[PDB]
């Protein structure tokens, strides 16, 4: 791999896609864990022949997990955890393995506070249009480099939102680099 994908998302967004049932991430309103996506030519590296999953190997990273990663479809953490790893964590086995790579996630996103970069330009959520310029300019401003941005379509509306934010890093997993992709148009709600 050659790079890494830090993806967070805003957990009231991607509930307000769930028409039906239950949604835990509704009540969240801080931009949570999505994943850690290893990357190799602009397209992400997934279910590489590795490591099972092991609880035991991130135990000290519990509490920091259930309150930074947490499932926001279902009740079910672990699950979230164990997924993650299989897909896209054992891409990146061969120099961190299962306890690096997790502390890594977590580092990076108390390192990277998505709306304390954005509350003082008055850009933080308030269910109104955002301009994607003007976000990526602010995060640039505040970490150095830009982020992806990635937006989702309600098919009753046609409207936009924005789901998830990415912070692109080097494969040294600490030197952030630009982002080059977004999913997002010119406008969309946050």
């Amino acid at each position: 791999f050659d790079s890494f994908w830090f993806v967070q998302q805003w957990p009231p967004a991607v509930c307000s896609f769930q028409k039906s049932g239950s949604c835990p991430g509704s009540g969240l309103r801080t931009f949570t864990i999505h994943g850690l996506w290893p990357q190799q030519s602009g397209t992400s590296l997934t279910n590489c022949p590795g490591s099972p999953f092991d609880i035991t190997k991130i135990s000290h990273l519990q509490s920091q997990l259930n309150t930074l990663w947490p499932n926001v479809l279902r009740a079910n953490n672990q699950q979230f955890w164990s997924h993650e790893w299989t897909k896209h964590g054992t891409c990146s086995e061969s120099t961190f393995n299962q306890a690096a790579y997790f502390k890594l996630a977590v580092d990076m996103r108390n390192n990277y506070d998505i709306i304390g970069a954005l509350r003082p330009h008055a850009a933080g959520p308030n269910g109104r249009t955002k301009s994607r310029q003007a976000i990526k300019g602010f995060l640039k401003a505040k970490f150095g480099k830009f982020p992806g941005l990635r937006c989702r379509t309600d098919p009753q509306t046609k409207v936009s939102y924005l789901v998830q934010v990415v912070a692109c890093f080097a494969q040294d997993g600490s030197t952030l680099i630009d982002c080059t992709r977004d999913t997002c148009g010119a406008n969309f709600i946050f």
